[PDB]
């Protein structure tokens, strides 16, 4: 495969490493995290409150992190410019620290000998891609790219199927979203976004999300036709998209289901899922889909105005898409 | 003031009793609950995990419950027909067990001498009223009435203001709702509502709600123009309405804020609130409003298609509305 | 392998069924639960908020619950005297409803053709057993037995090792315990035990437990030398034992560690575990041990006065021990 | 009343301010925090997820934080030696950042013109005081003091009563402790305390505490006779001390209750509380006691070996003790 270095060994960094090592679709050869040393990396990778103990062996050997017998070079650079990616043989770097989302900042890795960078977040100026939706618009000239956000990877496949078949005239989305590392256990400082500092385990917290507008970038005909917002709620993982949209062509709810179900069995297999079961959020913990349409939870007001519900494991589904994107890029070289 | 019996000393029964006692609009004179004996009522009224210790005295004396020096007759009847309301002097009865919501069942209280019954829940056939929206359409021939649901009591005053000023062509609603007594601590049997049995503290749980349709009964012009659904999430109190609606007349977001703020200061004062602060759900705990508009959390895609956010303490706001409705009804005797 | 019937398809009944299947030690041939119809059992067995989706197939077919292709007979009787266990071939019945814990009540299963009953909880009069501690005291005259509680199955193996090497003069135990089905989502009625009705998601809740005393029954020499209590805290699963005990023979803390480590690799392997990792409760979710010693978490005041810490998955470890006890009983036949 | 400056507007500094204003025992005249603008201070003081909205008026006016009409000078100094306490009239300074807990660091505030410094945390080298237990050991030569920790303030009053009357031969403590600002919302990096980084809302987490050893300095006769540890649990606030101790003189449990009750009504009034009710943790939210003994939750094994339970609001009880300690110091000047 392509040899991958991971910058930022957090929720996404470690679950991208889990998906890479377990799927075998790419090879992790290096990790950088100045806040997690090699022995700490062993513990943080082995144990996971949300996805359970890693099924396999992980150890420290001669200064390397050894996962299922295979060594991984470890870096401790706060400055992404000083990471010697080339010497470790890492061709692609996953930028998952949360603090290098612009091309200028994410371009640091190229200096170390990396050849392309995949920002595990929206970017102000890097080209953004959602597997199943616009990844074929990638081309080899793009050395710095973004895999958008979890919420965008949930909404864009759904919005693609609804728009392709019935036309979205306009839509508004809410995501009811699990807590993340940027939140606080008790009321604490968060100077730019005051509500995000309030106690994550106590509160429903409204928050902004660019995910709906960003869908207008991965689906250009939806530009200006979608926006939305978010609620953070006290669950540790798994989120859900609630898309209220008005349709061009009339659609009985059973045709929406039928069309969404066909897409989940066809080209969006593994990316867009479909279910009619009485599911709840924990039923999608460690599910690798980008988006699972929840037939029974949605509701139509009429044939042109509907509320559609789609679940996503915001940690693990997104991490698998990071791997899929990199594998697609490597196949295009 | 009217004298009141409370049937069902649960979350709503006890909080109706709080709001009545320390606001002097009505007088609780009797309570029936066959699963809470007198001494247990002292303890359950005294302490509240959500709203804090009762501020006042509560004791058991001569077989009655005495709150701030005022004795309350205590019954232990599983069947409402056997409650001697009249002999206790309860003129109105708050039906807050959750299992007598039809006119046939709630009417059992009139056999014990009660004059009128206020069901603390939507009713399949009893007329439904929301303070500030349609309570003046009540008339004195109605011996059995419903105070709708807490979600209807949050959505309807907002919908009234929006529809009065701009016309709601159509709307879809989501309520992100706190846990209630009908849910389960761990995955367990829940009759035919299978999702409602799943662990309340672990899950985001989609659920059905009539509230948006019931708005079409409370605001006739909106009949068939609103529906919606709910997500139960792990908080113990306080919920929020997310109304996505299409407007007939174009409205800038700042014009929406203007009319809502003005309504909150005029005829809907104390029922509909308005805020521009960076609030989260806990900021409405023990808030007696039916609906507080949250200016900053909402978002407009354009001048005719907007997402509006309104907070509600589903426990204490509704319970004050139950008192207000009975005081209003009493004022028309 | 012995054919087993399950009375009460709850947390324990369902995880005993998972454990039976995952381990092959017994064969579930029938299940009784009047509150969970056949199609509903498919769903409750398949989806699990705590332990994840069932790994295998489960379907309803021709009136039977079919798990991994094996059909299981389904009863729907509230009264155990009416379950036709013998018609289904069930020799042992797991009594896991929580309402038939005496020998009189559990004995109803013998009227239906069951040969033995294993009560999934402490019993007032049925003999109680803890795998690895006193299960060899079981003999074939015992047609009704108790597998004690999960807290006893955690405390007793540890207490046995400690007492056999240094002698426990006296000890007091706290278990910090996850929430269970008997608790309430919000402050509600709990007539017998007032604290157990307070909202489980909000509260540290003191609770009684006879578990440490029950160790005096399974380890006779410790009779009257152990008692304890519990705190119910807001987690969905996994609990921890905190044993403060005085020792007759002096022991350095690393003598304690080494003796427990040896026991966990010898005759108590699979029952008592040992770790020095910086674990937290979620690291034992879905762990089959009765009791895992946490070396780093305990602390000694001196060589004779120590506080020892041991983790237990209260759902899954206990369920595996029920299966283990039935399999041991079968080999004695 | 003494005029007080507050360094750090985190939970402690804010709740100390609430306590000071609500009790009128001292006057806040100045606040320093370089990470929080004045308008953010208004918001953070006004809204509190745990203790509810401030009951009073909070606004910014001419660069000052005006609480109930009284203005308060605001500083934004990185370095405490640069804060100008003197010109603000601040005589005592609460050092509530957590990083200036030594006498050398805390003394910096003396360079700004403050007369005394009260560290709101344990100190390596400043004398630690527990109100009600050893505050008689304060003298006017002490310019820098510590109020110890909230757990120390729970345990020491209870230990004193029990050791004064029966003699603690040796004791082992566990505190079951609510979530704090040092924890993480999801599994994240946590320096050398690996367990503290695991998801706070999901886990029961073992932790260290110096509180038991500190009580052996607050009460010198107990030096080397107490040690302990903590479990971090998923609640927002309120903790509980679990003290298992051996008594020199034998005591019936009703003897223990009687002397504790007697101390709570006498010299430890308002510091040590006493209850026999079926309390749970939320019943002590915003309670100003250091320690409330829970008669029904404890258990005696015999007359020389007991487990004693005492509740503390780890946020608000401690904050009120900071104010009382300052008022006590001011009365000795
Ligand atoms: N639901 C999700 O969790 C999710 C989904 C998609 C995208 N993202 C995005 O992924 C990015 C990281 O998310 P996360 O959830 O994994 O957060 P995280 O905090 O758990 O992990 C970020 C990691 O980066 C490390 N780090 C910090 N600074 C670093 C630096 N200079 N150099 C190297 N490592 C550094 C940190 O120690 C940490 O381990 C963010 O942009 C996030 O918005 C999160
Ligand atoms: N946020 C809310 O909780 C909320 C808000 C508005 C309306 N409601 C509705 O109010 C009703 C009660 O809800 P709740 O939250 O207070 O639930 P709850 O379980 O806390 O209270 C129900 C009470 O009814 C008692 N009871 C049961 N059967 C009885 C009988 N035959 N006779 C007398 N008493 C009996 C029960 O002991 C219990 O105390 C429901 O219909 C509910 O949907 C709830
Ligand atoms: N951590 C644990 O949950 C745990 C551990 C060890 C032991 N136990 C004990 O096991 C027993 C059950 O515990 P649980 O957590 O599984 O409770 P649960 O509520 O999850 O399951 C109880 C099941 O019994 C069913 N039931 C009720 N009445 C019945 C009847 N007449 N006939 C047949 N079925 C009936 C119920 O529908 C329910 O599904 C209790 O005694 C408990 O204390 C529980
Ligand atoms: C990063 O993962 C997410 O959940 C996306 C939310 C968001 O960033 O809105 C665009
Ligand atoms: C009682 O208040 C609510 O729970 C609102 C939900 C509802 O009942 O739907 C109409
Ligand atoms: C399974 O539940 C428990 O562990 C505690 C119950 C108890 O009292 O112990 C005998």
């Amino acid at each position: 495969m392509v040899k991958v270095g991971v910058n930022g060994f957090g929720r996404i960094g470690r679950l991208v490493t889990r998906a890479a090592i377990c799927s075998g679709k790419v090879e992790i050869v290096a990790i950088n995290d100045p806040f997690i040393d090699l022995n700490y990396m062993v513990y943080m990778f082995q144990y996971d409150s949300t996805h359970g103990k890693f099924n396999g062996t992980v150890k420290a050997e001669n200064g390397k992190l050894v996962i299922n017998g295979k060594p991984i070079t470890i870096f401790q650079e706060r400055d992404p410019t000083n990471i010697k990616w080339g010497e470790a043989g890492a061709e692609y770097v996953v930028e998952s620290t949360g603090v290098f989302t612009t091309m200028e900042k994410a371009g640091a890795h190229l200096k170390g000998g990396a050849k392309r960078v995949i920002i595990s977040a929206p970017s102000a100026d890097a080209p953004m891609f959602v597997m199943g939706v616009n990844h074929e618009k990638y081309d080899n000239s793009l050395k710095i790219v973004s895999n958008a956000s979890s919420t965008t990877n949930c909404l864009a496949p759904l919005a693609k199927v609804i728009h392709d078949n019935f036309g979205i005239v306009e839509g508004l989305m809410t995501t009811v979203h699990a807590i993340t590392a940027t939140q606080k256990t008790v009321d604490g400082p968060s100077g730019k976004l005051w509500r995000d500092g309030r106690g994550a385990a106590q509160n429903i917290i409204p928050a902004s999300t660019g995910a709906a507008k960003a869908v207008g970038k991965v689906i250009p005909e939806l530009n200006g036709k979608l926006t939305g917002m978010a609620f953070r709620v006290p669950t540790p993982n798994v989120s859900v998209v609630d898309l209220t949209c008005r349709l061009e062509k009339p659609a009985k709810y059973d045709d929406i289901k039928k069309v969404v179900k066909q897409a989940s069995e066809g080209p969006l297999k593994g990316i867009l899922g479909y279910t009619e079961d009485q599911v709840v959020s924990c039923d999608f913990n460690s599910n690798s889909h980008s988006s699972t349409f929840d037939a029974g939870a949605g509701i139509a007001l009429n044939d042109n105005f509907v509320k559609l519900i789609s679940w996503y494991d915001n940690e693990y589904g997104y991490s698998n898409r990071v791997v899929d994107l990199m594998a697609y890029m490597a196949s295009k070289e």
